[PDB]
């Protein structure tokens, strides 16, 4: 095995520095900004790679000017703003320091890089205390230090709570040192951190080039900002799929799409999708729909629409053979992918409908052909897709005959890892072409990093196929994939509720896993009730108690909207998953990397759901502040404290912090149900003379304008004096689009005791009962007013939404 050996000289070109070592080899340190830094290590010294990066879209991150490199005498040199590089000369060894001169990122003794016959392998320095997260959507432990993990997308059933691969790859990792680290590499990765040695930790390919971005940032919030500066900005999803969804193996049909649709309602059940899976196709892949299933599917697409119900139906990336018409017509255009033996259309059994051909997504013109035939189910009304089965499906590790598949940009061993991006992105594409300034839904299984620019995700299928009722374990190990999945640029996520695996051959004896399963559920961005073939799990299908139960969790997502909207566009503008694990927002608490039973949604909710079965009571870590009962608004506790707290089967245990601002809407059965609504904002004031706020964000829910940044902004502000509060509502920050008008707002203050007085600038109010307060809300939006409720501990005080500034001070 080959090493770079001693650096014997440098070139600089611009923001790039090469540095020639022994034998050829060469390895180039590029300056993207003072943060973040490009390294390519190479045997050869050529600097070529058989495809650009799939996943960067952007090297220039402000890097301005050369790249200075000060040479002594056993050492060069590099300084940015945030950074200090010393290289070492013989033998090469590049060590990155932070500005006060700690190590943050070192080569490893002399195997900094590895060859071996086209086998690329980084070495790195393991310090005792480095802790490691991320590689995207991924099983166990949150916290990766001590184990291996590998990127080869996988179709894994009824994965278990450690299993991997699984099937997306997003080699992007965040080191307790705080930097980031994406692997620009398309092939099975491996990244070993300390699994092999305590001494040092790797990544590897088993071919490609050894290219990486190290980017530093002063938190982890700070690494996500450049690795969405290189990768892209999160997509927003159309505003109603912060509801909730429902899908199961047979909803292919419009008679039960009719008869569930009309339930949900009955029930006051609140749902805004309605899924359908892969027998809606009369083949794969055509997307006609079925004509035995489907008599009037534009009809069908209408009438849910009428009721609030948006359709989302599911694509595969193949052609069945016994789809002749299609087979025959992709085949004879090239579309296909190859077999490297034959040079024919490659043979790929499926796991039904016969052996199919896979579609070369890779290849240029492959791409309006698809985009023609998924239009189809688009031009009578349906809102998105979910592309499943991307992987390929069944070609696992151990499937070595998938390798002989010749892609047009590649062989499979670099292409299987991108097949499902690059499908994704051309139904992206597409997808804006004939759907001018719309927001697509696409909701995916296989991905690489970058996935975030084309689609959402969800975790596949999971839970336990020999006895569904075994599945606790395993659905209590998706709050650790889901937080996972959301620092690799997964913020729009899901798993199947319920999971996917698991005849229910006993609804009351699963009444408890399903009701806890979506607990957890409802704080997942996109959730989505789901189960294989059969087994119904729409949420009155466990008794009259775990409907209940459910509705409420439901509910709770739904008065919650215009928080978790918010959320949804942080997401955009900062890379920040909706599901937080605290360490994001926490990160000099180490308490928070051993997390794996609750998470933040957003930075003032604390969620932590009940995921062991008979457990009616919940551990909770709360770090620093101090932090109020969501549910009774009253139990306060201290922070950085382990508590216990009640938590029967009807409860999810969530905390909100002291000094947050929530804004909430009105229980409704789907999102835009009302149109225009009132806007509750439920202050908790923080400590005497900290001041706090929260920006509640706005937009048409449904267009692309949001990308050109057509939006507006209400700032509300909380701050406390002796025996004061002062409620600021902030000036309408208009940036293009106007909110639904008109309406009232009512700023809920937690508060001990009954205020004197409260004031609206320099006027005094008139307090009134809540039932006055509460009079006409929908209608008349000329009065200004207070009132108190002593069982709830809340100042409420109707103000208009007007646009105009206001400072609302209640005499303590």
């Amino acid at each position: 095995e080959q090493y770079l050996g001693n650096c014997t000289a440098y070139s600089v070109k611009g923001n790039k520095v090469v540095f020639s070592c022994a034998n050829n080899s060469k390895i180039m340190l590029q300056l993207c900004s003072g943060e973040v830094v490009k390294i390519w290590a190479s045997a050869d010294g050529n600097f070529v790679r058989n495809n650009e990066s799939f996943a960067v879209i952007e090297e220039d991150l402000g890097w301005k000017g050369n790249v200075t490199v000060k040479e002594e005498p056993s050492t060069y040199e590099i300084f940015t703003e945030q950074l200090r590089i010393r290289v070492n000369k013989a033998p090469f060894q590049l060590q990155i320091f932070d500005k006060y001169q700690k190590l943050l990122f070192s080569d490893y003794a002399e195997k900094g890089f590895v060859n071996d016959n086209g086998k690329i392998r980084t070495n790195k320095v393991l310090r005792n205390d480095e802790q490691f997260f991320g590689l995207g959507e991924k099983s166990g432990n949150l916290n990766r230090r001590g184990s291996a993990y590998k990127m080869w997308n996988s179709d894994q059933p009824c994965y278990g709570v450690n299993e991997d691969p699984l099937y997306k790859s997003i080699p992007f990792f965040m080191s307790s040192y705080r930097y980031g680290i994406f692997f620009d590499n398309t092939y099975k990765t491996e990244f070993k951190f300390g699994s092999e040695s305590n001494d040092y930790y790797s990544f590897e390919a088993p071919a490609g080039q050894m290219v990486y971005y190290f980017m530093f940032g002063n938190d982890y919030k700070e690494i996500i900002q450049n690795y969405i500066a290189l990768t892209g900005k999160p997509i927003m999803p159309p505003k109603w799929a912060l509801g909730f969804s429902q899908c199961r193996g047979d909803y292919t049909r419009e008679d039960q799409a009719r008869e569930i649709a009309a339930e949900f309602r009955k029930r006051k059940i609140p749902c805004d999708i309605i899924y359908q899976d892969i027998g809606w196709t009369e083949g794969l892949q055509d997307f006609d729909w079925r004509k035995n299933n489907y008599n009037n599917p534009k009809g069908m697409v209408k009438d849910l629409s009428d009721m609030g119900f948006k359709m989302i139906v599911s694509q595969d990336p193949v052609i069945s053979q016994a789809n002749q018409q299609q087979w025959k017509e992709a085949d004879a255009l090239g579309h296909l992918v190859k077999d490297v033996r034959t040079g024919k259309s490659y043979d790929m059994p499926w796991p039904w409908g016969g052996n199919c051909g896979v579609v070369d997504f890779t290849k240029p013109e492959v791409a309006d052909w698809w985009g023609s035939y998924q239009q189809k189910p688009l031009n009578d009304g349906v809102r998105g897709f979910w592309t499943d089965m991307g992987e390929p499906a069944w070609s696992n590790e151990d499937a070595v005959d998938r390798l002989n598949m010749k892609h047009h940009l590649g062989m499979h061993n670099e292409i299987h890892n991108v097949y499902g991006f690059t499908w994704d992105k051309v139904v992206t594409e597409q997808f804006y072409k004939h759907n001018p300034n719309k927001r697509i839904f696409q909701m995916t299984r296989a991905a690489y990093a970058g996935l975030q620019r084309y689609t959402f995700g969800w975790s596949g299928d999971s839970g336990n196929g020999s006895n569904v009722l075994d599945g606790w374990k395993q659905m209590a190990n998706q709050i650790p994939v889901g937080l996972s999945a959301g620092m690799g640029l997964i913020p729009f996520w899901t798993c199947d509720i319920s999971g996917y695996c698991g005849d229910i051959k006993d609804y009351d004896a699963m009444a408890e896993l399903y009701v806890r399963w979506l607990q957890f559920g409802v704080f997942t961005p996109l959730s989505r009730a789901h189960h294989e073939g059969g087994n119904a799990v729409e949420p009155w299908k466990f008794g009259t108690e775990a409907e209940n139960i459910s509705r409420k969790s439901i509910e709770l997502k739904y008065k919650l909207f215009p928080y978790l909207y918010t959320y949804a566009r942080e997401a955009h503008d900062t890379g920040l998953p909706i599901m937080r694990a605290l360490l994001l927002e926490y990160p000099n608490d180490k308490e928070t990397f051993k997390l794996n039973g609750q998470f933040l949604v957003g930075k003032e909710l604390l969620v932590a759901p009940v995921v062991e079965q008979g457990a009616v009571t919940k551990d909770v870590y709360l770090p620093e502040g101090e932090w109020i009962d969501f549910n009774n608004c009253k139990t306060k506790y201290k922070g950085e404290q382990w508590i216990t707290v009640d938590a029967p089967l009807n409860t999810i245990p969530v905390f909100v912090k002291k000094g947050s601002i929530i804004p909430q809407m009105p229980v409704m059965q789907y999102i835009d149900e009302k149109k225009v609504y009132p806007v509750t904002f439920d202050i908790f004031p923080g400590n005497l003379n900290k001041e706090t706020s929260f920006t509640f964000y706005e937009d048409d829910g449904e267009s692309r304008d949001y990308e050109r940044d057509v939006f507006c902004k209400t700032k509300i502000t909380s701050k406390a004096s002796n025996e004061e509060i002062k409620i600021t509502v902030g000036e309408r920050e208009y940036k293009g689009y106007s909110p639904a008008g008109p309406r009232n707002f009512i700023l809920k203050i937690h508060a001990s005791n009954k205020p004197k007085d409260v004031f609206a600038g320099g006027e005094k109010l008139k307090n009134v009962k809540p039932h006055v307060l509460e009079k006409n809300i929908e209608a008349d939006f000329t009065k200004i007013n207070w009132s108190w409720n002593e069982a709830e501990n809340v100042i409420s005080v109707r103000i208009p939404d007007s646009g105009k500034n206001a400072v609302i001070t209640i005499k303590n």
